[PDB]
């Protein structure tokens, strides 16, 4: 699979599969 660390939501076509941690800070995970 490969995956973003997103600002927002995940593509239409991504599926969230974790977060990501920045700073502390949850991201969604999003991967196809």
């Amino acid at each position: 699979a490969t995956c973003y660390c997103r600002t927002g939501r995940c593509a239409t076509r991504e599926s969230l599969s974790g977060v990501c941690r920045i700073s502390g800070r949850l991201y969604r995970l999003c991967c196809r």
